[PDB]
């Protein structure tokens, strides 16, 4: 009933767990609304501050809404940056496989 989506952030500067975590939230709030966010249940399970890579969990039926929301992220904390998804997947090991493992992940 859950899905994990891997993402990388393209920016001039670095960002910390707390920062992108907040951003991911406001993104769903603006785009999906309080109700939408409630249904999507977006959770930031892990974010590698070194490689600006991370994983997000969401309801199986709202994956593309969380993606749609993250894509509209123009800047994050005053610093221009865009965040793009690398791919969705059933389990984390399976996701951490086909996408992250080829970054500093295992």
């Amino acid at each position: 009933k859950k899905r994990y989506i891997a993402f990388k952030v393209i920016s001039e500067n670095q960002f910390n767990k707390d920062e992108i975590k907040e951003a991911i939230w406001n993104a769903c709030l603006r785009t999906l609304g309080e109700l939408g966010t409630a249904k999507a249940k977006p959770w930031l399970i892990k974010f590698d501050e070194t490689t600006q890579t991370g994983i997000i969990r969401s309801d199986r039926n709202h994956v593309y809404d969380v993606i749609f929301s993250l894509t509209l992220v123009s800047d994050i904390n005053g610093n221009k940056a865009i965040i793009k998804v690398l791919g969705v997947s059933g389990t984390i090991k399976r996701l951490k496989r086909k996408f992250l493992s080829q970054f500093g992940w295992r």
